[PDB]
């Protein structure tokens, strides 16, 4: 399924960063947070946002994965000193390759050659399509959030908050479903090239994270955005301004264990004995044994109970 504070809900642990969010999928609440709104530049995490335009423009069908893009010189490392150090898809001008592939370049090579390419197809131009992503982040209600770039690079206006990239991560899972698959993919091969997925997150070993991205914010420490399923739910970890690289992982992955661990995600309202509604909640796993529930429409109201204490009311129905 996808959709104020969570009773009973175990101490946090401490964090070392910035700020973080861990949030449910299903729901989109935040389990815990630290300095969630601060604006800090986001650097290539930007790159959420210009795969997200990608997934909305295949949604709206104004495009489709398999359209054979042509590459501009714009799209070409070659004589752009924007590029020279940064990730690259390595494209060539007149190079023909399909929206499909584009789409892993940006997201496993993080290729900013890519960007540019699938910038300049989907809206004419640089910086129309900058403006298609701030009116996504706009209907997105990305309240802390401003980008200058198609892909991050030089862009010293741009900015985010661990909470506005949390969401926008919730709505990059919740869009295509083979957008969002291509974030697991650990290689790619173009124009003889192979390149390797920088998340390392997703080789790991005692949990099933298709996570999203790493990044580095020049003096401002490094970044993270990890997602885990475990069973039918999934959670987002959002890590900003840890000391080093090691940190972020240990960090991010300190966060989805202990979301993973200490609450579930479940199905509280359906259709039936108590609503027309049907209602998810985020619980500790030590309340689930506690929580109680005390013409073609009706007059009454549920009561939802934690131990003793009442958490939401909803209207009673037939």
């Amino acid at each position: 399924h996808h959709s104020e504070n969570i009773p009973f809900s175990p101490q946090p642990p401490e964090i070392h960063a910035g700020s973080w969010v861990l949030m449910d999928y299903t729901t989109g609440q935040i389990l815990t947070a630290g300095n969630e709104h601060q604006q800090r530049n986001p650097a290539s995490l930007t790159k959420l946002m210009t795969g997200y335009v990608v997934d909305r423009a295949i949604d709206s069908h104004r495009i489709t994965p398999d359209d054979i893009v042509t590459v501009g010189r714009d799209a070409w490392a070659k004589d752009n000193p924007v590029f020279v150090g940064s990730s690259l898809m390595f494209l060539k001008e007149g190079d023909r390759v399909s929206v499909r592939d584009l789409s892993r370049g940006l997201i496993v090579d993080s290729g900013n050659d890519a960007c540019v390419a699938l910038a300049d197809y989907i809206a004419g131009g640089q910086r129309q399509f900058v403006e298609m992503m701030n009116n996504y982040a706009e209907k997105l209600h990305l309240k802390d959030t401003h980008f200058e770039t198609v892909h991050g690079l030089d862009a010293p206006g741009q900015h985010s908050s661990a909470y506005d990239l949390a969401v926008l991560s919730r709505a990059i899972i919740h869009g295509e479903p083979e957008f969002y698959h291509m974030y697991s993919e650990k290689s790619l091969t173009w124009n003889g090239i192979t390149q390797q997925n920088r998340n390392g997150l997703l080789w790991d070993k005692t949990m099933n994270v298709d996570g999203l991205k790493t990044g580095h914010t020049s003096g401002a420490g490094f970044n993270l955005i990890a997602s885990a399923v475990d069973g039918q739910r999934r959670l987002i970890a959002v890590v900003m301004g840890a000391d080093s690289a090691k940190g972020r992982e240990e960090e991010a992955r300190k966060l989805l264990r202990w979301g993973q661990q200490n609450f579930t995600t479940v199905q509280i309202l359906h259709r039936g004995k108590k609503t027309e509604q049907e209602f998810w909640m985020v619980l500790p796993k030590a309340e689930i044994p506690h929580i109680k529930a005390k013409a073609h429409q009706r007059v009454g109201e549920i009561e939802l109970y934690d131990r003793d204490k009442q958490v939401a009311h909803w209207p009673l129905v037939t």
